[PDB]
């Protein structure tokens, strides 16, 4: 097979390019930052807001701009001093003296929330520091100023990485300023006059760069993929009160030290800053997209970088006309953040890792990561098919990496023959399930996401939630509490979801308080509707003493918040042998540790039932501490250490799942999948189509009267699938393998 | 030496009751050896053991507001059952006292109240009928219940399976008849028992939240809960008095019932004042009717306790000779040690003489010495006056190894009171536990039942079983107090401990900023906070900072607000003045140094160690704290968060503990904690044992010292005197040694 790869190239690297070109089966190649000889596609990356210092050094108050928060310094008198820069790197971020500080930013009494007038500070005119009297000792105070980005962050990153030394850095600039606005577009209408052997214009990619700000140690300090930190500057600011009726405070963009990270429960301005600059951004790109179509190339947008405003997953981005969207591939969620956006021809992946020396270095085997990226993709595309896929970076880096380079001969042969077999379609899914947040459909496969492809100890037992859907035989839908709220809930539904923490988007927030919604939500499951709540499921600070989840009563059990430590807690026993933790292996060890120790017997002030030792078998990760069953109808899956990981309750017609965390494996994804069929009352369901193997899966796609079997370790994988009719069907899988029948 | 002592004895057991008597030196003995020459105690139980009384006034029993199971509305009508999640043995709603007036349904839900004419109790059975309500709600009903078996008598009688043995049912001398009744009868038992000298009432007049479910399990406990306090008359008179009127709902509390654990609200406040008010009144007549017929009144600390408030200012109004109590602990006997408005106090000490303990194969001498042990160092701290044991003589009588255990203990209680004189041993210290409380619950935070911490509360009252035995100065302070006054200028440590929203850390009185104003600048002048768990935190206060005093401390907890913040940490300082005595585990070192930090990477922050270092037990995890920078110094930051950290702050230090389960070493660890905090490091030595596992107290008026070893094994010891000089002991399990 040849085709649907692209590869990146790299000059004074012609024989090795075309070697790879034929090895991998490329049909396209994209260009550095005997390429036409190959008559290959040609993609060429565009950079629309840097790549031209000699135009932003003329022009230097267009560089885009951000609001930062220093670190918080107490006043050991009624007077602080406040410096700007001491916690920021100095070589991307400058504080803006050209704008009236008095007007554009806030100093900041923390311990009282209290904005100090301007009349009680200064700026010092010799050195980045504000001077601030008149001031109550012993608070804690902060400066939100106005900085120029003066590095392009992802260049700037790039650079960093590479040890690229003393070579010049690049310097955004920010198209809302008009002279900047005609000089990108006026460069582009050139470039394409000089760029006839261009097919793809590779936009990477438009305006406003993700949120990206390194420390006074030249480490990362703050990012969020989503942030909409970098898109401020003077102009926008008070066109924005124009528009909009109100003046933004600077704490409307640094949120108390939060930034408005996509975690925290979404506030009005936040939503009327995205509307303000989106609106802005795809007018922009729809000229760019005109352009690239007027001079016979196709516009690719790369979901990442300076995206921010582009909104792939809200209606109208398909009225940009953009032909293709490329991301960024290292699992299988963020493969269907690519796969699933409606408004475009086709989509790319660009698998990690990239050709970068963080990766490439001597020693290391990039081959492990590299297939270990490709089992969680591949189960995903299974499901929510990209056209294409390909790498990104340097070649001659990844061309020193003998295994690796073999490592992706493997892949691409594969990527193209599950295109080939499965006619490019979605395998059949067999429930429908609704992931429920303050987001919804805008954030589809985005939830739980800080950096993009990176979950870390705070986020992977809920993103692991996400990374189990993303490749699972069901179909995965995004809705919102507003959605919710105006329409209840469509009656194609099988599973809502709700999971993460309490005080977070995910979950909710005070939503939750809203007699409506959780009215609409009951009533659906004592129905027949199923609600699986993870970790901390439609919870509700402070507003009831008794009751911490607001639909306890759905999954059958609460978090003690250490206000009814008076009420004693009584365990039923747990129940081992489940439709849910089927299977699950236990060591024979371990549960019999379990049975000879018993449970705990009633005693004052300590309630009683729980397990003396655990039952075990399964990573919940991150603990929630004190869940407990509301009464003792509740069932009790595993309930180790003296609170709950796993429940399932009876509600109605319906039923309630609690799980405490669930990080990614295959086996998860298995006990997910039970709990997606048991608790919408479908275990007869689940035989068709199913593998006996946990750690296998499988794919139906009845159109081509075919299923296949995918294994999801790395390891030989033994599994026997079940048809629809009954008959089985074995299989011998080896390390990461596939096969089709 | 002999006395200090207390024996209990039982019917026709005279001769060895005289013989252990004679062998234990006991001056006391409590309930034909009424003609011995000793002090005899009978215990009274003024509000039972009166089933004829109570039956012909059964309106006058004690009550309580009672809160339903939650009952999903499915429709605009829903049924409630009063009495299906309690045991119907011990409660009955009152259908006398007009359900309209007296109970609340409530939409749990909205929290709004259900109007009255929506709802109406059924006449046949304990049900509610609720109608014209929203359907997919949750309901519950607060309701009156009489308490018609005493809590504590049923607690005995479930316990150790009394059958068909009568129950005996409680009364509430709230009311005038029952009021009356109570002191006839003790007017006539005085008269009635002249070879009594001790009248040892167990307790007074109002029990601690105890209260049974169906199953006959207990539903719901508070040793300092005032639920079974209530009448329609006491409700009355307290809005008479307070000038607003209470809701069902200012009990039942949610379904919290007011527990300790709660930050306390004005409404809780003002009925522990009305409660007060009369319960000592009605004290202190029973100790003057005691005292007019020559006999002494000494209070048990539990059970009928409710309203005496021991710790609070006009106690010793009572004239109360003294406080007996069960001693479970260092912490518990500290309880009773430190009460200052009786005459003399006396702790009961473990085991209970009964079968549970003494049967044939069990060493019962082991509980004995264990529970002197944890007493013992305590007592060094805060002197109690007298011992003694309580249950079935003929059964330790059949255990030779304890009878002759206790011989031992009795005459070292007696050895260490006449050494030390009961003059407390020098504090190196001034350590104050700030929380909302205050001195009125001395010792007796992060208690929920009596003596038996669990899962949720033990990372807490770690802290002050360490304490209890210390060799520091121990006060109980609250936010009111450091409000008013300042913080007193002989405090070397303030130590807040506990989970968010909790009447032990504090609650929202950690926004009002002349409390943090108050603390920072006193830790900026040389004083030492020590925060353990969620200290100073404040929910949704500020976005970016949970705990309010992080800054001091060094430490705050990430709340998923900051996720975008990549967090440093430095590295861990494995080598410092606070974790000196921590044992060693080379292996688990020699892997944690070999497995290095985390390189910074994006969304991750960095620096933490990969492996864990280990080697204290913090009990309880307190999820993502981390350094507020990086010039905090890090103790232990095992597994991408935080468990022990010290920052300097101007003059003074801030530390924080994640948790603190009572060991030796971690009693060791505390008290590092305290002198380091304080820039105390060079006091730290005088009047100290090298090993955790002893403890020194040091009588500078006696010219005095010993050094205990608070162990059943052997344990080698270097006490370090005031200068510099040092003595090598070589301690026998349980023992002790004085020196000049
Ligand atoms: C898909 C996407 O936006 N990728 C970016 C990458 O370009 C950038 O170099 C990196 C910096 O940490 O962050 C993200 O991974
Ligand atoms: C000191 C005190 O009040 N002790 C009581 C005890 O009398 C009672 O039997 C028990 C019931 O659980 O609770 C407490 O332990
Ligand atoms: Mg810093
Ligand atoms: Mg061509
Ligand atoms: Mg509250
Ligand atoms: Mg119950
Ligand atoms: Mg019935
Ligand atoms: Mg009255
Ligand atoms: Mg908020
Ligand atoms: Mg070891």
């Amino acid at each position: 097979s040849t085709g649907r790869f692209t590869l990146p190239s790299e000059e004074n690297f012609a024989e090795k390019t075309k070697e790879l070109a034929e090895l991998w089966g490329a049909d396209a190649i994209r260009n550095s930052d005997a390429v036409l000889a190959l008559g290959k596609k040609i993609y060429n990356a565009y950079f629309p807001t840097r790549a031209h210092n000699e135009w932003i050094t003329l022009h230097m108050d267009e560089t885009p701009q951000v609001y930062l928060l220093t670190d918080r310094i107490l006043a050991e008198s009624d007077t602080v001093d406040i410096p700007l820069m001491e916690s920021f790197f100095a070589e991307q971020l400058k504080p803006n003296r050209d704008a009236d500080p008095h007007k554009y930013w806030e100093v900041v009494d923390r311990t009282t929330g209290e904005v100090v007038d301007s009349a009680n500070w200064t700026l010092d005119a010799d050195e980045d520091t504000v001077h601030v009297s008149g001031v109550a000792a012993w608070h804690e105070y902060t400066v939100s100023f106005l900085a120029y980005i003066i590095w392009d962050p992802v260049e700037m990153y790039n650079h960093l990485t590479n040890d690229w030394g003393d070579k010049e850095h690049e310097i955004p600039f920010d198209i809302y300023h008009p002279a900047t606005r005609k000089f990108v577009f006026d460069t582009f209408e050139q470039w394409l006059k000089d760029s006839p052997q261009t097919d793809v214009v590779r936009f990477t990619t438009f305006f406003y760069q993700f949120t990206l700000l390194f420390d006074e140690k030249r480490r990362e300090k703050v990012v969020d993929w989503f942030g909409c930190a970098c898109t401020v500057s003077p102009r926008a600011l008070d066109d924005f009160e124009a528009k909009y009726g109100y003046r933004l405070r600077p704490e409307d963009f640094v949120d108390g030290g939060a930034y408005n990270s996509a975690w925290r429960v979404p506030r009005k301005a936040q939503r009327d800053w995205i509307d303000f600059l989106s609106g802005f951004v795809r007018e922009n790109v729809k000229q760019l997209a005109d352009m690239s179509h007027a001079a016979g190339k196709e516009a690719m947008m790369f979901l990442g970088d300076q995206w921010i405003g582009t909104e792939p997953y809200k209606d109208g981005f398909d009225e940009l006309g953009l032909d293709a969207v490329v991301g960024s591939i290292g699992d299988g969620t963020t493969t269907r953040m690519i796969a699933d956006i409606p408004g475009v021809k086709y989509t790319e992946g660009r698998f990690l890792p990239y050709f970068f020396p963080d990766t490439f270095y001597e020693g290391n085997d990039p081959s492990i990561e590299g297939l270990d990226n490709w089992r969680k993709a591949r189960r995903a595309i299974l499901r929510s098919p990209i056209s294409r896929m390909g790498y990104g970076g340097y070649l001659s880096l990844a061309a020193k990496f003998p295994k690796f380079v073999d490592t992706v001969t493997h892949i691409a042969n594969e990527f193209r023959d599950i295109h080939d077999r499965t006619g490019g379609v979605a395998a059949e899914g067999e429930l429908n399930v609704a992931i429920l947040n303050s987001w919804g459909k805008m954030r589809s496969w985005m939830a739980f996401t800080v950096a993009h492809a990176l979950p870390n100890k705070q986020t992977y037992s809920y993103y692991g939630i996400l990374e189990s859907l993303s490749g699972m035989r069901v179909n995965v839908r995004f809705i919102s509490f507003d959605d919710v709220l105006a329409h209840g809930i469509d009656s194609d539904i099988d599973v809502i979801i709700n999971g993460g923490p309490v005080d977070t988007a995910f979950t909710g927030g005070d939503v939750w308080t809203n007699p409506k919604l959780v009215e609409t939500v009951r009533a659906w499951v004592r129905g027949g509707g199923a609600f699986v709540g993870v970790g901390e499921p439609s919870s509700a600070p402070r507003f009831q003493t008794g009751r911490f989840f607001q639909l306890a009563d759905v999954i059958g059990v609460d978090e003690e918040r250490y206000q009814t430590l008076s009420v004693d807690k009584y365990f039923p026993p747990v129940v081992p042998d489940h439709f849910i933790t089927a299977d699950v292996p236990v060591d024979p060890a371990a549960r019999e540790a379990w049975e000879q120790a018993g449970y705990r017997i009633p005693l004052s002030g300590c309630g009683g039932g729980q397990s003396i030792k655990p039952l075990g078998g399964i990573d919940f990760g991150e603990p929630v501490l004190n869940t407990y069953p509301v009464n003792e109808n509740v069932t009790l899956l595993r309930a180790d250490g003296g609170q709950v990981q796993l429940a399932t309750n009876d509600y109605g017609k319906g039923r309630g799942v609690y799980i405490s965390g669930l990080p990614y494996s295959a086996a998860n994804a298995r006990l997910l999948e039970r709990v997606l069929f048991y608790a919408s009352h479908n275990e007869d369901k689940y035989a068709a189509w199913s593998s006996s193997n946990p750690e296998c899966e499988v794919a139906h796609f009845p159109e081509q009267g075919l299923y296949c079997v995918i294994n999801n370790t790395d390891q030989p994988q033994k599994t026997t699938v079940t048809l629809a009719d009954g008959t089985t069907e074995d299989f011998d899988l080896p390390d990461s393998g596939i096969a089709w029948r």
